[PDB]
């Protein structure tokens, strides 16, 4: 993993604050994560590794608690601590009530106000937010996607957070991925930012799947070739911008993550932009 050298040389198991199992409690699965307890109280999720894992997932298992204890920012999840001495193992983790923000978006959805523009762009500020610390610390997620964006609650004044829920030929991301990522197997900060721009799009969208009428193979021949998503429907101009400059072919010609953050927030100061209404469904079609 590009990932585990550095945290290894960077970062100590003594980080970790070991939790005695006794004093966690699981309540209830959520997607293997549980709502737990700790107690003898805190709200946290708890991640558990299988008792039958290989010596590699014993490794994948502890970098994911090391790596995360490394950072610290607002929109990017918290790992709360573990509990590795006893079996199964947990992780410890920041507890997010709102679920993941693909869901919210499908489950929230307009029907015949659930969300406003302004409310969208937050959402995309937020996590515009946590990969700009990331860039800034050199760490590259390679699996933006809403699938893996968390929200701390449904309601105003809901937090985005960047997390990984680590399910990632067949088994790539292709529609989330650049032509030199998913040609060449090239990874940088300006592959996390193209990844950004069909997140942003899954955001605007309210939640559809990237290139909706195309299979993997047809999106990887659309895009080598040039092409690019049609705006979501009803998008502002302005957002939509954002997205084709993240699009850009050539990684030197897609923006950071600063200048997608300025060019985000410049959106929450236009009238035109946030007073745009979100299309509603009508359940006939
Ligand atoms: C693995 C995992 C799960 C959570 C989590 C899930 C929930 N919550 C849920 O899963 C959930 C909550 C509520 C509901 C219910 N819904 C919400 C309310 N609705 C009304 C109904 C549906 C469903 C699921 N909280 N915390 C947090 C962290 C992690 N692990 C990582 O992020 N690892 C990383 C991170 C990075 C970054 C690159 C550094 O690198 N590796």
């Amino acid at each position: 993993n590009p990932n585990y050298s550095f945290a290894g040389k960077t970062s100590s198991i003594s980080d970790l604050k070991e939790v005695p199992r006794k004093n966690i409690t699981l309540i209830r699965g959520l997607g293997e994560v549980y709502e737990g307890q700790v107690s003898g109280p805190l709200q946290v999720a708890v991640k558990t590794l299988p008792e039958v894992c290989s010596e590699q997932d014993e490794l994948d298992f502890l970098m994911e608690a090391l790596i995360i204890s490394k950072f610290n920012h607002q929109n990017i999840v918290r790992c709360i601590g573990v509990s590795l001495q006893s079996l199964p193992r947990f992780i410890l983790l920041e507890l997010m009530a709102g679920g993941d923000l693909k869901s919210f978006l499908r489950e929230t959805r307009p029907r015949p106000s659930s969300l406003a523009m302004l409310d969208l762009l937050h959402v995309a500020r937020d996590i515009a937010c946590g990969c700009q610390y990331l860039e800034e610390n050199h760490f590259i997620h390679r699996d933006i996607a809403a699938r893996n964006c968390l929200l701390t609650c449904p309601g105003p004044g809901r937090v985005a957070k960047i997390g990984d829920f680590g399910m990632a030929c067949a088994m790539l991301p292709v529609k989330w991925m650049p032509p030199e990522a998913f040609m060449e197997g090239i990874f940088t900060s300006k592959t996390d930012t193209w990844s950004f721009g069909v997140l942003l799009w899954e955001i605007f969208s309210l939640g559809y799947m990237p290139y909706p009428s195309k299979s993997n193979q047809e999106v990887l021949e659309f895009v080598t070739s040039g092409g690019r998503m049609d705006p979501p429907k009803n998008c502002p101009g302005p957002v939509y911008r954002i997205m084709t400059q993240c699009w850009q072919h050539q990684p030197e010609d897609r923006p950071n993550f600063a200048i997608i953050l300025e060019r985000i927030e410049y959106c929450t100061q236009d009238p035109d932009v946030i007073n745009t209404a979100l299309p509603i469904e009508y359940g006939p079609l």
